[PDB]
Formats: structure tokens, sequence, C-alpha cells
């Protein structure tokens, strides 16, 4: 699972 560019916008 290399999908950390979809949750980063929120985790940022």
């Amino acid at each position: 699972v290399f999908r950390l560019k979809k949750w980063i916008q929120k985790v940022i």
C-alpha cells in the first residue's frame, strides 16, 4: 500500500 498522497493532505 503506497497511497500516502491522499491522506497527507489531511494529516498535514
